[PDB]
């Protein structure tokens, strides 16, 4: 309970507060309970407040206020992030920026938009305004917002074309507001933009982002059967490395998850089956067809010869972390990994976990595009024991050439992705002079003494060049 | 063979026909003559007459009159092949299908059209209807035909994207009409159409075509100077790595190639530069510019700073086989290779290259994806002086890792691109039983012994396997 909270209230007459406590509490959690340490860890996180600006007008007003009164600020979006990005550490305000979902322009290739956006429903927008939708997005489409995508996530369905959010290109500019004594507003575009990303808004408050836009295809969604986990990923690594046939998503998932958890899909589906999950787009899907007869790929589901489809999930929504959501369901004791398999030694390099850790392990592989190669990452789901066997097994994929990013963790550094560098030390002072900005979050802000210059493979590298 | 010209000229009252000499010469020739080789080769072909039928049903009462009266029949369209593919080996009929240009339908993401349709031409219709455009097309784009880049090109401008007409998905479907006693009309789809591609018109005539679509954007050019070639091709390496940055060209061409015949553009270059060509799409160009900062490419011209500039060719007419027209219309002498540099092997062996023929030759590559892998092709022009030293500097190439598709062949199998196998075979036998079909050009036809099995890699493999 912030010492400020009774004066800053006073300063924010006609500013939408909320001080609720069961709402708050709710505001004040995403979905950091997949991982059973954070779980433990953040059960007491609780905001003190729930503000939520209509506009950036309303949004500086906020941050002066709270700058004044030094009560820390936590941004959030829908609340929809794995590792507790948005959960309020210092108690403090949650500050949603979901009224702030203006989507201003949609030209060829790009669109101009608020953070509070829904990914679906900028698509839903762009689709009706000229034929065009996101190049990724994650598998909370639905609930996720753009703003919360780019400050806590990293990529996810069409990253298989794209990559993914490291990467030049698949965001054009952010504008950002800093939290100081007069809020500031930058245009950030080059590599400035980079500072940004993923940084669970520990450096200023997105307040308009301008993406490129890809076309809206008729994406058709497909599940190719295999009676090992190894068949489907070769399968999946060849597909996916068809520079022809145009897909928006290509994922394995391992026995026995799909008979056991994807429930309605299950009348596709047999006991001990590995599956492809596939978006094709409809001028590929003949040659998609052709290509899965040649290489051994029997094509269990079509959207185009399965009937009726009422009530079968998108396919999407049994990818990415999605899958682990259909385990936990049935079986709250499945968490998962994530994990890099570096080219070209993937196929080899998913096999030999899958074999380490039969039944505590299931795996899961995401094709996707990473620094021009075709590779995969994993989100394989691990069956939770003890913490230490969990940390014992992400050891083991690091000593054995799987790059952990830890999502049993809550800080930048130690969730393996938003590498810490001086220049993102300098930049968290330019636009937060006062550490209010969800405090607790880089360590390298905390302490003067850890070493942000370890850690070996960062998915957001530094800006820093040598 | 019982050729009776006068017979099948009587059987086609009101179809075009073309009999005047010099006509017919002209249409019996296409860019073969960049190769000095095929240049005295072929220098005395000529056709009879040339057909050009308006209609599919045309088309077939001119097949159905050419293999009654044993009329040799050779394809074309607009005649801007570069091996002799559309010249009439045995006299005969030129078919030309310029007349079949009819586009019929535009959707997302595919288009129906005949295949006299000129590329640019398909481009203008696609993007005034739905902001759609071809995934790749040769750098003679203004000129040459749809169908003549199917049955005799490979790929071009886009390939940086899609890969080429080898891969799955980059062509739908083709309807093909046979040369039999009744022309029967087969719809080719799946790994079926891939018979046809670059086959030279010998196994049917084209005379509809489904491709994808891709989107139409605002496309920059751009030029990125180097003091030496290595440092180039490292830079165009990288950039057509970065998988958010869209791109539709990456060329390298090293000095003395830009400054002495790339003369629109002089002003940009100076000599001993050499020159990464670039086309971005306007939603990456910022990206582009921030890769190119971090990456040492100075930008030497940009079409978004450089004004509304007249009588400068678009990039890509510098690029491609374009590349080589510019060199030797300054200085006939030069001529040219066609090269694969083996991933992940490019940068290493386009370099030994470079340096094992100084002054004779100057490296161009074109980086494309290829198999799932990002590399580049060559097209190295090559100062002519006898056939025996052009015989041996390829040889070389294969010797030191970088496989030839040799230009100067007019032959499909001596050309390299496109294997014959027993399938190949039994479908020139089931479409052109006669062998009527642009004779000479396949070697298995003519040969029993033919080791069609030889050859070490070949651009379009077969269909046949285990
Ligand atoms: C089932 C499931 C599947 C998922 N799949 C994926 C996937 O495929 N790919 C993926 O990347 N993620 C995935 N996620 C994680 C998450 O859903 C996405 O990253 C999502 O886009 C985050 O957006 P949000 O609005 O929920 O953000 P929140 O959770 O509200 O916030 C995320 C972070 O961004 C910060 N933030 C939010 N808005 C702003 C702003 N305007 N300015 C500055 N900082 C801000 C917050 O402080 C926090 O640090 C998944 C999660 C679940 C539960
Ligand atoms: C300067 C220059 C640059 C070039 N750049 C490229 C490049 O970047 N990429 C590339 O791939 N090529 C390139 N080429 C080669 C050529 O321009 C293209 O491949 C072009 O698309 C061929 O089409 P065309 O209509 O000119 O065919 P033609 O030359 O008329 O014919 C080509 C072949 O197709 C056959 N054919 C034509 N129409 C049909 C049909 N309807 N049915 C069956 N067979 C048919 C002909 O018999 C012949 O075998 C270049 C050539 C030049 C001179």
């Amino acid at each position: 309970g912030h010492m400020n909270i009774e004066a800053l209230t006073a300063e924010l007459d006609g500013i939408r507060i909320e001080d609720n406590e069961k709402i708050v509490q709710q505001k004040s959690r995403d979905f950091y309970w997949y991982s059973p340490l954070l779980k433990r860890q953040l059960d007491h996180v609780t905001g003190d407040l729930v503000v939520s600006p209509k506009t950036e007008a309303e949004l500086i007003r906020v941050l002066k206020a709270c700058y004044r009164h030094e009560v820390p600020v936590t941004p959030r979006g829908t609340g929809t992030g794995n590792y507790g990005q948005a959960m309020p550490l210092s108690g403090g305000v949650v500050l949603s920026l979901a009224d702030m979902n203006d989507i201003r322009e949609i030209k060829p290739g790009w669109v101009i938009c608020g953070p509070g956006v829904i990914c679906s429903d900028l698509d839903k927008a762009a689709r009706a305004h000229s034929g065009q939708e996101l190049r990724m997005h994650p598998s909370t489409y639905h609930t996720a917002t753009v703003g919360g995508f780019i400050a806590g996530g990293s990529g996810g369905i069409g990253s298989i074309n794209w990559g993914g959010l490291r990467d030049f290109g698949n965001i054009i500019r952010l504008r950002v507001v800093t939290m100081e004594q007069e809020p500031q507003v930058l245009e950030l575009t080059g590599e400035d933009l980079h500072k940004v990303t993923h940084a669970y808004g520990t450096n200023g408050i997105i307040t308009e982002i301008e993406m490129p836009l890809a076309p809206a295809y008729d994406w058709i969604d497909a599940m190719v059967g295999f009676d090992s986990f190894d068949t489907a990923a070769a399968y999946a690594n060849a597909l996916a490395r068809q520079d022809g046939i145009l897909t928006k998503l290509v994922s394995v998932v391992a026995a026995p998850c799909p008979f056991d958890y994807f429930k309605r899909h299950q009348k596709f589906l047999k006991e001990g089956q590995s599956v492809v999950l596939v978006m094709v787009a409809a001028q590929s899907h003949d040659a998609f067809k052709a290509f899965s007869a040649r290489s051994g790929g029997e094509i269990i589901f079509d959207a185009t010869t399965a009937g009726d489809l009422k009530g079968l999930p998108p396919l999407f929504e049994l990818s990415w972390n999605h899958t682990t959501l259909r385990a936990l369901r049935v079986d709250p004791a499945w968490t998962y990994l994530q994990v890099l398999y570096p080219f070209p030694n993937q196929l080899e390099l998913t096999a030999k976990m899958d074999r380490m850790f039969p039944g505590e392990l299931i795996s899961h592989l995401e094709f996707v595009r990473f620094d021009g190669d075709i590779t995969c990452f994993g989100l394989p789901l691990v069956k939770f024991t003890t913490d230490e066997r969990l940390e014992e097994i992400m050891d083991l994929h690091n000593a054995n050439g799987c790059p952990i990013f830890n999502p049993h963790r809550y800080t930048l550094e130690e969730g393996g992705m938003k590498q810490t560098d001086e220049i993102q030390l300098a930049f968290k002072r330019e636009a937060d002079p006062k550490g209010l900005l969800n405090p607790g979050k880089m360590i390298a802000w905390d302490d003067p003494d850890y070493d942000f210059n370890s850690g070996k493979v960062w998915l957001f590298k530094g800006l820093k060049q040598a």
